[PDB]
């Protein structure tokens, strides 16, 4: 076809490029550290300073810390009473952390009627952290339910009459949640309004800082998977190819972007490119009787299966096998290689529900509506990506977590939903599509579909929520995994490469930080 390239040409090829700004960094790092434990003035300011040291992107240094404020804060409080303002970030971060916060804490701002009450309006600073904390409403929590569309509403209402930086707060929630967005795309948002009044000095330099060192980190690892890519040659040799290695390690950076994660990040990075290659390859000029074998191939994966497939489809073959071998290599040092079975395990899943999509566009056989619920959420590959994402994590990471991973748990279920969801209604919205099959279905029309799909994404999300609800299945860090990739869809595919990729690559990728 018309191989290639991406859009970002060699701008991230070569490897990137003061000892006195990392002396700060370590400095400030535990003056932030001292700021956490000690007290302040009363609880709603510990709170809304953890808040900000979560939002500006630096809580991983803290966590520990922070857990035990919350801690302190859930185990003692006077519900009877806080403001909005108080009740909601608390209901919010402590709902994050998996502290069972009951819904009734709002039930106090309402009137007889049942209306929220009319004061309630007038407090756009209550109403913001109540639209926030509402983004954590798991089910059959009505009051939520109600307080989403009320606070929606009353705040596109006021943010004409708001000055800065309040008024920038605001219009970007209404487009943002801080709960389904990337925590890095969102740090780099609130790095600058934090810097507009009584903000923290010291917490917003070292984030400052901090940001740039990360920077600095990925700018490293992406030039060594951009290196690896440029030597695969998929540009003369994949004609039909795409080439998404950048896009690919944003979507990755998002599943973690901490430090510890940067051999996670590596893997990843490699895994989902070869994803990639592999869709497109589905989804090229091959056709349904090249595509058995090349399944078949990667089914039995073994470099003997090198002979038996389209002399085309041999380059994506064994880059496919090396990465994978790769990975062997890299996780051997601890003896994790067991992890990596469960990784190619996915991987051949999800080569299996792309030959039964294939069939399907090149056969043009419309699927009855179950034989279509049935193979549409296994195309997805967050299932793929989370489990794959835990090859490269530490410890926490044990061979239960893979039994567990392997059996779809509601978290990966969640996730899955969520991006089939949002991905489908994104394409017609904006050959085999889920909406053009529900309208069939049950007679409905594009907008109604929206509708009932949508309606599936938030419940999806309030699964989610509730599945970090303490006691939780796993570890926490192993849950994260699923919600970033809940977060990827969220940000990147909502009303190429877009400018929400485009956007977010520059702000985390190319423009540094003036100090
Ligand atoms: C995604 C980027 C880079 C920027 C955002 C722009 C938007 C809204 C893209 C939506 C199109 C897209 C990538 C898909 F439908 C994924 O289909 P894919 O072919 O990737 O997987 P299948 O589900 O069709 O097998
Ligand atoms: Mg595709
Ligand atoms: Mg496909
Ligand atoms: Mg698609």
């Amino acid at each position: 076809a018309d191989f290639q390239p991406s859009i970002w040409g060699d701008l991230f090829l070569n490897c990137p490029d003061d000892a006195e700004t990392e002396k700060r960094h370590q400095q400030l790092k535990e003056e932030v550290r001292k700021m956490i434990v000690a007290p302040m003035a009363n609880s709603t300011q510990k709170l809304a300073f953890i808040d900000s040291v979560q939002r500006l992107g630096v809580s991983y240094h803290f966590t520990k810390e922070i857990e035990d404020e919350l801690e302190n804060i859930y185990h003692n409080n006077n519900d009877a009473e806080n403001d909005l303002y108080t009740t909601s970030i608390r209901f919010r971060l402590l709902r994050e952390h998996g502290y069972n916060v009951s819904c009734d804490v709002f039930n106090k701002f309402k009137d007889e009627q049942g209306n929220f009450k009319s004061s309630v309006t007038s407090d756009v600073r209550g109403l913001l952290e109540l639209y926030q904390a509402s983004y954590l409403r798991v089910h059959g929590e009505d009051i939520l339910d109600e307080a989403i569309s009320f606070t929606t509403h009353h705040l596109s209402l006021a943010v004409a009459s708001l000055d800065h930086p309040l008024s920038e707060e605001v219009s970007h929630a209404l487009k943002q949640s801080i709960r389904r967005g990337l925590p890095r795309v969102e740090a780099r948002h609130y790095l600058s309004v934090y810097q507009d009044e009584s903000h923290n000095k010291a917490l917003l330099e070292f984030a400052k800082i901090d940001f740039n060192m990360l920077q600095f980190l990925h700018r490293k690892e992406l030039s060594e998977i951009c290196r690896w890519w440029k030597d695969l040659d998929f540009q003369r040799k994949l004609p039909y190819a795409r080439d998404r290695v950048v896009e690919g390690y944003f979507w990755i950076s998002g599943v973690y972007f901490e430090p510890q994660y940067s051999l996670g990040r590596k893997m990843l990075t490699k895994v989902i490119a070869m994803a990639s290659i592999v869709d497109d390859t589905y989804d090229s000029y091959a056709t349904y009787e090249e595509l058995i074998p090349y399944t078949n191939a990667i089914e039995r994966w073994d470099i003997k299966c090198i002979d038996e497939i389209p002399e085309y489809m041999k380059p994506s073959y064994k880059a496919l096998l090396d990465v994978y071998e790769e990975m062997v290599q890299l996780v051997a040092e601890h003896g994790r290689q067991y992890r990596v079975e469960y990784a190619k395990n996915a991987m051949i899943r999800l080569a299996q529900s792309y030959l039964v999509e294939a069939k399907w566009t090149l056969q043009n056989y419309k699927p009855s509506f179950e034989e279509f619920k049935a193979n549409a959420l296994p195309t997805c590959g967050y299932a793929m990506l989370a489990i794959t994402s835990f090859v490269g994590m530490g410890d926490i990471v044990t061979p239960e977590t893979f039994k567990w991973a392997a059996s779809d748990p509601k978290i990966i279920q969640a996730s899955t939903i969520i991006c089939r969801f949002m991905d489908d209604v994104a394409e017609h919205k904006f050959d085999c599509s889920a909406i053009e099959c529900y309208m069939e279905e049950y007679g409905v029309t594009a907008q109604e579909a929206y509708d009932v799909f949508n309606k599936h994404v938030e419940s999806a999300w309030k699964d989610l929520n509730q599945e970090f609800l303490k006691p939780t299945e796993m570890p926490t860090e192993v849950l994260n995994r699923s919600l970033n990739l809940a977060r990827v869809m969220d940000v990147l595919y909502r009303e190429y490469v877009g400018k929400a990729a485009k956007g977010g690559i520059t702000s985390l990728l190319i423009e540094p930080i003036a100090l």
